[PDB]
C-alpha cells in the first residue's frame, strides 16, 4: 500500500507521486538519498522507485544502500532510468532490484511494476509462513501453532485435561525501533524468545505468531499457575538491562492475556484464542506490563 | 528456459522469437491460439507471450482459453498490446495474467517481464507442492492423501489390483514431548518420515496423516507382505537410539494396522481407513510395539 519515490527533480517526482497517489496507493517522497534513509527507517515501505541517476556516484552505490537500510532486510526495489540497452537490466538484478523502468515512466508500466513488486512479495511472505519455525527466533511460525492449538484442543477436551493458552505482545516494540533501530528491536526479539524457550516446562508449546506476539499452550496446566509461571518471566523481563547501539541502558515489557484452563465450557480453540485476545487488550489498556486472567 | 510466442504478424512474431533465441532463452512459436495449444499440451513451457490483438474473439476468451490447456493448471502469461490506457492492465491481471508489455515491445521490458514471470513461477511451483506435502516431514499431508487414496482405490478397483493401507501411530508420544520438548519430538517424527521414505518400494504412498499419525499405501501388495515390510520398519524404529537436548538416549515405537489386499468385498476407500484404524486400536490394545492385520 505504501509506495517510497527517490527523485530529485522535484516535477518528475510529483508526477510520480500523483500516479501512485491516484491509484489507490499512498505516496512518500524523497529528494535525495539522505531523506530516503530517515523515510524507510522511520514508516514501514511495500515497494521502492529509485531514480538510477542520482547526485553522487552511480546506483551499485545506491540499491545495495537502501537494501541493508531495510529494518525487514528486503525489499522491492523498481529502478527507474534512461538506460534503454539490454546490459543495463542485468546489472540492476545482480546488485537486487526487483524491477526496471525506462523513463520517460508510463503511468502504465509504474502501475504494472508496483503490482508485480508485491504479487511477488506476497507469494514470498506465504511460503515463508509455510515454514515450520521462525527464522530469527526458532520458534514455531503462526500457520503450524494454529494446527497444534487446534490438535491440543481437540485433545484436552476429549481427555478432560486442562490447557491453557497465552497471547504476549511486546509494550511499544515501534518506539523500540525509532529509537535504537530495528538491528536492536531484533535483540529485544531474540531475549524475549530466549525468556520464554528458558522459562516454561518442556511440555509448554511456544510459537512467535506474528512480529512481536507469542502464543504459548500450557497442556496439563490451569490458568491459574499458568499466570503465575507467566507473570514472573514478565517480571524478569522487565529487569533486563538491554543495552543500545551506543551502550546506554533501555528496558522493555510485555502485556499477556491467559485463558482455558477448564475447556468444559469453551466450544472451540477459535473461543480459547478470542478469550485470550480480549485479556490481552484489557492488560494493553490498563496500564501494560501486566498479565490479565 | 522455454518461452512461448504467440502473434499473428510473421515479422513481429519473429522479431521476439530473436530477441527471447538470443538473450539465453528457447523460443517457440504460434501464428494462432490453435497451434498455440498444440505447443502448451506438447512440450513444457515456462512462460506465454501473447498478443492481445487475434484473429478472433477479444481476449478476456484467449487468457482463460490458455490457462486451461495447461496441463499443471497454470502458467505465467505476458500481455502484448497498444492498450496504453491504466483500466486494461486491472482487467488482465482480473483475467488470470502474470505481466503486461505495451507494444512495440522494447528487448529490455521484454526480458525484465520474462524475468518477472519466471520468479512468479517459481514461487507459485514450490507454494503447490507445499500444498501437497506436509512441510515438517516432505511426505504428503492429509489433503492430498484423502484424494489420493480414493484415487489408487478406483484404479484398483478397474484392474482387480492388491492395494494394502496401513495406518501408524507413535507409542506414548505425549510423553517424548513432555519429557524432552516439542524440538526433540519433531525429530522424532522426522525421524519416522526418513525411515518411511527409505525402506518401502518406490510405488508406496506415504502421508504424514495427523499430528503424530502416518498412513502407506502399498499398490500391488497383499496384506501379508505390506504386515513384513512394515514390521521390519516397526523393528527397525525401535532401535534407534534417539539423543535428547542432554545427549540422554531413549526409544520410541510405533502401532499399526494394516487392512485391505484383495478391495473385490470392500465398496468404498472409507472401508478401508476404518479397518486399519480398528487393527491400530487392537495394536494400541495388547501392548503396543505392534502390527494387527
Ligand atoms: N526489529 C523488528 N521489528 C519488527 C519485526 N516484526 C515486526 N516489527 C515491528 O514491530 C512493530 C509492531 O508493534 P505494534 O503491533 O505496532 O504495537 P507496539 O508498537 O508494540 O504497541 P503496543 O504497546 O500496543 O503493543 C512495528 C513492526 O514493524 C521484526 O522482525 N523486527
Ligand atoms: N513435537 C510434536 N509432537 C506432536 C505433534 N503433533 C502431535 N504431537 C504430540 O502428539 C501427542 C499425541 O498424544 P496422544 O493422542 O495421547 O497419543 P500418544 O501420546 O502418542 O499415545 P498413544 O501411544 O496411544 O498414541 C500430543 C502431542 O504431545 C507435532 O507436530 N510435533
Ligand atoms: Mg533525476
Ligand atoms: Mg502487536
Ligand atoms: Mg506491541
Ligand atoms: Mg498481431
Ligand atoms: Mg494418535
Ligand atoms: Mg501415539
Amino acid at each position: 500500500r505504501k509506495i517510497l519515490i527517490i527523485e530529485d527533480s522535484e516535477l518528475q517526482r510529483k508526477l510520480l507521486s500523483r500516479w501512485v497517489s491516484k491509484n489507490g496507493y499512498i505516496a512518500i517522497e524523497a529528494e535525495s538519498i539522505s531523506v530516503a534513509r530517515e523515510k524507510i527507517i522511520s514508516e514501514s515501505i511495500d515497494v521502492v522507485l529509485l531514480d538510477w541517476e542520482l547526485p553522487d556516484g552511480n546506483g551499485i552505490d545506491l540499491i545495495s544502500d537502501i537494501l541493508s537500510t531495510s529494518p525487514v532486510g528486503w525489499l522491492p526495489i523498481i529502478m527507474v532510468t534512461g538506460h534503454t540497452e539490454p546490459e543495463y537490466f542485468k546489472i540492476a538484478i545482480e546488485a537486487g532490484a526487483t524491477d526496471y523502468i525506462t523513463k520517460p515512466a508510463k503511468e502504465i508500466e509504474l502501475l504494472a511494476r508496483i503490482f508485480s513488486a508485491l504479487r511477488i512479495k506476497a507469494l514470498h511472505d506465504q511460503l515463508r509462513e509455510t515454514a515450520i519455525r521462525d527464522v530469527m527466533t526458532g520458534l514455531y511460525n503462526r500457520r503450524y501453532m494454529e494446527e497444534r492449538i487446534e490438535q491440543e484442543f481437540q485433545r484436552c477436551k476429549r481427555h478432560d485435561s486442562l490447557l491453557s493458552m497465552a497471547m504476549i505482545d511486546i509494550d511499544k516494540f515501534k518506539n523500540i525501533n525509532d529509537t535504537y533501530g530495528h538491528e536492536i528491536g531484533d535483540q529485544v526479539i531474540k531475549q524475549l524468545a530466549h525468556e520464554l524457550k528458558t522459562s516454561f516446562a518442556k511440555s509448554a508449546i511456544i510459537s512467535r505468531f506474528g512480529g512481536e506476539e507469542f502464543v504459548i499452550l500450557f497442556p496439563e496446566t490451569g490458568v491459574v499457575d499458568a499466570t503465575r509461571i507467566l507473570d514472573r518471566v514478565r517480571e524478569n523481563v522487565s529487569k533486563l538491562e538491554m543495552k543500545s547501539d551506543t551502550d546506554q541502558i533501555f528496558h522493555f515489557t510485555f502485556s499477556g492475556g491467559v485463558a482455558g484452563g477448564d475447556l468444559s465450557d469453551i466450544q472451540s480453540n477459535q473461543e480459547l484464542l478470542k478469550i485470550a485476545d480480549k485479556n490481552l487488550y484489557e492488560a494493553k489498556s490498563s496500564g501494560r506490563n501486566q498479565i490479565i486472567s
